């Protein structure tokens, strides 16, 4: 369970701006998604910086998509840096997912399995594999999933596959055109990035998001 | 064209060991693949350190696999850090690939498109998409590709799709069981990691790999 069903996608690329904006909306969220735009710009230490400053859960959105051996290394370094969870692509297959699950279990952290993506290009290859990727996750005991706000019927199908007990978060609301309300019919929380962090008043944008799903 | 058709996959996770081992084999290679194991352990500054210390080409193996907007940011940060090239997954589709191509063109760097992967799990979803992924790359003017040493007939088919002029590099030789010689029937260079960097004598391992080819 995530505060206000709202996860901030902090994809600003310098620490001052990222910390300032996160500080502006800190009252509205307790979970922040940090990805490569911020990490590759400021270093992995930025994760510990967020956890200390905001007391928030951090999901490391690294879309892990390598062979098992390399996946293990990526997960180890990421959890060592303090991430509570890591997002892993399902498309590379079950061995690559299991590698991540092993490290997460060892270290007491979580894996989120990325099924279908929210952007148009997801239609080409990912969409056709997505139901089976979700099922693979279920079969392996994965409990956390990511699916697209921009395709409510796909999101609904993924929820059907993973069951009511699995945790499902969903990006694509706001900038990419997804609707928070519709999305939360199926997802437990929505991921929101630009529509908050590029807003003239990010606190107002966050409050507005929450208001509309009150 | 890379020196000795051999690209070092430097996946050690601390600066001292990575720099030491790369130094031991610097005579045999002019191209190093640096990925997230090293970068997430030591920081993006490690790329510039490699380029200055070894004068090598650096391929940032980041398997970029996000939406276009995020892909653009990842490529910008990566090329800003000095990477000569970046490896991008094709599975997320054409828009995600074009986002990377845009930044690469802007900054005078290269994109390598990952088609099929070398590990067993690649059978599940990637293999069935790989020919079309390769074709997508061709249609977009991609000139650099990655394909698997572990599946020579797949690698051969990928070469057929991309044509003789495209540059194809291939991981999976050594630790994963691929054969350097067979692989180089189709790929322009092999990527080698553990069989060199975990070797008791990495210089001998590199020399040996080269001698066999
Ligand atoms: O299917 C996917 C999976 C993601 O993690 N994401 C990501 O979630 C975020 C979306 O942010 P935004 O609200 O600005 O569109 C980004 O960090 C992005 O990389 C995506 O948009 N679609
Ligand atoms: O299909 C793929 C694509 C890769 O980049 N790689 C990668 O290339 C390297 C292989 O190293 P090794 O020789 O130790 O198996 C690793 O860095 C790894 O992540 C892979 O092994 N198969």
């Amino acid at each position: 369970d995530v505060m206000n069903r709202l996860i901030l996608a902090m994809d600003l690329m310098n620490r001052d701006d990222a910390l300032r904006v996160t500080g502006e909306v800190r009252e509205y969220i307790d979970t922040v998604k940090i990805g490569y735009p911020l990490v590759l710009s400021e270093g992995m230490d930025i994760i510990a910086e967020f956890r200390k400053r905001f007391g928030c859960r951090i999901i490391a959105d690294f879309k892990v998509a390598d062979i098992p051996e390399t996946n293990e290394k990526i997960c180890r370094a990421t959890f060592k840096a303090g991430a509570d969870a890591i997002i892993v692509h399902g498309f590379p297959g079950a061995d690559s997912v299991r590698a991540c699950l092993n490290v997460a279990e060892e270290m007491g952290r979580e894996v989120f399995l990325l099924t279908e993506m929210s952007h148009p290009g997801a239609e080409m290859f990912i969409q056709g594999a997505a139901d089976e990727i979700a099922r693979m996750g279920v079969d392996l005991g994965v409990k956390n999933y990511v699916g697209p706000s921009t395709r409510p019927e796909r999101l609904s199908r993924l929820r059907e596959i993973i069951g009511q007990d699995s945790f499902l978060i969903s990006p694509g609301a706001g900038a990419q055109g997804g609707d928070p309300g519709e999305t939360l019919r199926f997802a437990d929380a929505i991921i929101v990035g630009r529509s908050i962090y590029l807003a003239d008043n990010p606190a107002a944008a966050a409050a507005g998001a929450i208001e509309s799903i009150k």
